[PDB]
């Protein structure tokens, strides 16, 4: 049978958040069965301690951002696209600031933080949301859509008029292929414009080729290169996996975006969980005949 796993030891981190420039101290915790991800903030007094779910995301602008009140913490995408990644049911994140530190833009720092300290099996069965029905939102030219499916899956397409796209769509079956290899590497990106802009009115202020993409009119600007032909597309599936995790259960299915982003995957969200028609709670007795399947702990 398929069992909710947790962290086996604590993993402590150091990392500047990407918007606010702030150094941050990441401890991450195991947790009891049914429990989920809970994000809290220990530089409160009393600590402030938001479950990361599609209910407590505020206004989608620059990340994925939760809001309990008016304490928030920005840019909890990555963090949670890796702990999805691993099948991570219950942990508590503690940060000692506002922000989820950025590392290196990608999942991959943390996807090592996680299995280096060890996953833990605990006796309750895993809970699985199987899309039943298509659910499909749109907004001008964008779209995000999810499609029933024996496994997990997620395709992506983005189209910038622009002289570095490059492979703009992507898929990945990920009961067939790695995320730990294919997906968690890829980086978070910005052009040189916006930044300029940005930096100006006090955002990004914690921006680097260390932990972005730097991209002007024509070339990649970061001296290294890129991690994959494709990492743009790919980083937007690192995303995208991170966001429908704040469903609070892993999901069988596929998901499908067409220039989609966190404000639209938040739609979808909403709309998949108010359509109780379009969904059902399954668990398995037997992980030898389930559609999806995860690494020895
Ligand atoms: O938000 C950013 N990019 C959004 C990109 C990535 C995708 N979203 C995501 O990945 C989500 C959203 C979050 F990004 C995380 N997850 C979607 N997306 C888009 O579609 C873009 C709109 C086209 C971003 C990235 C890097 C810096 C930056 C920076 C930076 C880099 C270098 C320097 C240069 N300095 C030189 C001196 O030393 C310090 C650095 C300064 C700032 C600033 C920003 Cl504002
Ligand atoms: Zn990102």
């Amino acid at each position: 049978m398929i069992k909710q796993r947790t962290l086996k030891n604590i993993i402590r981190a150091t990392g500047v958040g990407l918007h606010s420039g702030e150094k941050v101290y990441l401890t991450l915790k195991p947790a009891p069965v049914d429990t989920g991800i809970v994000f809290s903030r220990t530089d409160l007094d009393p600590v402030v301690e938001i479950p990361a779910r599609a209910e407590n995301v505020g206004e989608t602008t620059m990340s994925t951002t939760l809001v309990k009140g008016d304490v928030k913490v920005d840019t909890v995408e990555h963090l949670l696209s890796a702990m999805a990644g691993l099948g991570i049911d219950n942990a508590y994140v503690e940060l000692s600031a506002s922000e989820v530190p950025i590392m290196d833009g990608s999942a991959g720092p943390f996807v090592f933080l996680i299995q280096s300290a060890g996953l833990q099996e605990q006796e309750a069965a895993k809970k699985f949301i199987r899309i039943k029905r298509e659910v499909s939102v749109e907004e001008g030219d964008k779209r995000a859509v999810f499609v029933p499916f024996d496994g997990f899956k997620v395709s992506f397409e983005i189209d910038f008029d622009h002289p570095v796209f490059r492979t703009q769509q992507a898929s990945v079956d990920f009961s067939s292929t790695s995320f730990v290899k294919e997906v968690s590497r890829a980086r978070t990106f910005g052009f040189m414009r916006d930044i300029e802009y940005l930096r100006s009115q006090n955002l990004a202020l914690g921006g680097s080729v260390e932990n972005a993409i730097v991209v002007d009119e024509n070339r990649v600007l970061n001296e290294d290169g890129l991690r994959y032909e494709d990492e743009f597309v790919k980083h937007k599936i690192l995303d995208a996996i991170g966001d429908l995790y704040l469903l609070g259960n892993s999901l069988i299915g596929e998901f499908r975006g067409f220039k989609s982003g966190h404000a639209l995957n938040n739609q979808l969200l909403r709309t998949l969980i108010a359509d109780k028609d379009a969904w059902e709670v399954v668990t398995f007795e037997d992980a030898r005949t389930a559609p999806i399947s995860y690494m020895r702990p």
